[PDB]
């Protein structure tokens, strides 16, 4: 198992592996938007964004040279929430605005740029292991990498929407302090439908995060 940077060639290998591995990511799952190999363009251009950042990690199978997992980190902007719930309005899909509207305005409703007086915020904004690769302790490497990728960029503060309790653990297992807990089950339409029907054991979202060198 090899942790490296993420070339500019690799970035397909990381959309195709992203097409076949992220779909059923808990919040995903419960509003449906992407689905195994068909392409998921609204947030692939998102994610080229994160990627071309760079500060992003990859893990690659030694022997077999396979995309194993990656750790997608971007800087976080003041401003930078407001914009993006701006632009979702123009943006006319109902399944996106449920999860990235609960993202953004949770996000929002805590000023982590005023809390801890910064005006960049280091971002573990996706965490893929493949199917295949999944459980042998490969995410918790990929996080413990990013926090030590934000520290030699001389960032201060490390931020997760924790949306997998797994990813939750690996959080817990670093030290990071949960900012704001919410249950996908308060959210309900018109109707009285829970929006975010998740399947346990993922029945809370956190913002994670912790303070840095
Ligand atoms: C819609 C959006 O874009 S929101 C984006 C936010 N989402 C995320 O960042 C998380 C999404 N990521 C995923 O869904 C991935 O498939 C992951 C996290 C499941 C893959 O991670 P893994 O390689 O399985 O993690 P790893 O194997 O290192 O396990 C780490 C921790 O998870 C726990 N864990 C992992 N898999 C399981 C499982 N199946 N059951 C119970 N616990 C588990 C381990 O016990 C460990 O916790 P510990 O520190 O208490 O031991």
């Amino acid at each position: 198992m090899e942790y490296g940077p993420i070339p500019s060639s690799k970035f397909t290998d990381v959309i195709h592996h992203l097409r076949h591995n992220f779909p059923d990511e808990p919040l995903n799952a419960s509003v449906g938007l992407c689905v195994h190999g068909k392409p998921c363009e609204l947030l692939e251009h998102h994610d080229l964004q994160t990627l071309e950042d760079g500060l992003s990690i990859m893990a690659v199978e030694s022997t077999t040279g396979e995309i194993a997992g990656v750790a997608l980190n971007g800087i976080a902007r003041r401003g930078d929430v407001e914009k993006a719930l701006e632009e979702m309005k123009s943006i006319d899909n109902i399944k996106y605005q449920r999860i990235f509207g609960l993202l953004n305005n949770v996000n929002k409703s805590i000023d982590l740029f005023t809390k801890y007086n910064v005006d960049k915020i280091f971002e573990l904004r996706i965490l893929s292991v493949d199917s295949r690769f999944r459980g042998r302790g490969i995410a918790k490497e990929l996080f413990l990498r990013s926090e030590l990728i934000a520290e030699e960029h001389g960032f201060k503060l490390v931020k997760v929407d924790a949306t997998s309790l797994f990813t939750q653990r690996a959080a817990e297992c670093l030290g990071f302090i949960t900012e704001k807990c919410v249950t996908y089950g308060d959210f309900k339409d018109e109707n009285g439908r829970k929006i975010y029907d998740t399947k346990s054991p993922h029945d809370y979202y956190k913002v994670m995060t912790k303070v840095v060198s």
